[PDB]
């Protein structure tokens, strides 16, 4: 029963069942305030995507996408397979204390269920042709889910610069598990305003986490 | 007779002289505060130096280094000679609103007297052991110049993504010519609190025009 706004709310999942105890307890949460930056030298991804997104369903608290088997990324020289991915609005990671009106998240896992995901900043621009198509079809309300009629390739919603930051967090939705991944692309993408105004309304207001401490750890810069 | 600071500051740059016209009429001024950004397919820029730093002056604005003939960088298939590098803190250029605590200016010049600069931002980090060597020999008072024991070469200030920003400006300092072609680097340098407070200490306090209004402009980002 948890949500963005109110008593059920990001300030509360922790106290809201026993299974949700690192969104109370955890020092590695995401999202961050991308603030404290380090260069390294980190692999460039290999990005291994075919068309293959297949749903668009509507879960109360997100957009979410799913997809195909037979796609992933590589990371640590380990396969982690694209699922799904999904939106939020505002964005969830701030950069250097300033957010982007939209993010998305790509999720992936490896076979022993280890979670990688890329997050990409979208601002205001022109239509994304890719989210049109999704947007079109977009589900209303909460558990409706439409079958896409033509598949689509994510590797388009990525930007060509795939310099990232990359970091040590969690899932930013309960019940917020640690050990996650996370590759943050530095180049953002675009979007129409009408598009961020449609998830917006649909949704019902913002569905961003609020940034969680960085603690001990280092956003690292390709 | 101009300064950064008093009655003959940067707001009063154009009453002071015929000559500093620009400082006050001009609508393509420079500095500016990088916050209204475009992708766009940008040449990577051809920069062909050799060690050529030979000598370190102090002029009341800044510290100077001058270089020797023979180091150009190509832009719109044009060379620009690299004549001198010089430096300011805080940066003059912002990033969407953020100043970096020091800036570096890579002044060059084609056959016709052409403007190119390219902008270096530094962060607070490890000693920069370049700028070490210049900073050892550094002229305490304005009119005072070192010649270096040691050729430099101002390459190894240049980082090693060399993703750029680009836009139509000015020199920062009288007469704030126009027709300049500002190459202003993604990628950050570092240097240590020490050297930034060294080079503060010497020239009095703050050495950066205010941002300049954007006006008709953009800045492209490759
Ligand atoms: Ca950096
Ligand atoms: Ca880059
Ligand atoms: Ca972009
Ligand atoms: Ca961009
Ligand atoms: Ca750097
Ligand atoms: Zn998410
Ligand atoms: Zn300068």
């Amino acid at each position: 029963g948890w949500s963005y706004h109110g008593e059920h709310g990001p300030e509360h999942w922790g106290d809201l069942k026993d299974e949700y105890i690192m969104c109370k307890i955890g020092k590695n949460q995401s999202p961050v305030d991308i603030n404290r930056i380090v260069d390294a030298k980190l692999k460039p991804i290999k990005i291994e995507y075919r068309a293959g997104a297949t749903k668009v369903l509507n879960n109360g608290h997100t957009i979410k996408v799913s997809y195909e088997p037979g796609s992933y990324i590589v990371v640590d020289g380990i396969k982690f397979e694209l699922k799904q991915f999904h939106f939020h609005a505002p964005s969830e990671h701030k950069l250097k204390g300033q957010h982007y009106p939209f993010e998305a998240h790509f999720v992936h896992a490896d076979k022993h269920g280890n979670l990688a995901v890329i997050g990409v900043f979208f601002k205001e621009g022109r239509e994304n042709p890719i989210l049109e198509k999704i947007w079109k079809v977009m589900p209303e309300n909460a558990g409706e889910e439409v079958k896409l009629a033509h598949k689509i390739n994510a590797e388009d919603l990525l930007p060509k610069d795939r310099d990232y930051y990359r970091y040590s967090g969690s899932l930013t939705t309960p019940p917020c598990s640690e050990g996650v991944r996370w590759i943050v692309m530095e180049e953002e993408m675009e979007m129409s305003k009408e598009q961020i105004e449609k998830f917006r309304k649909i949704m019902g207001g913002d569905t961003n986490r609020p940034v969680q401490p960085l603690n001990a750890r280092m956003i690292m810069e390709k």
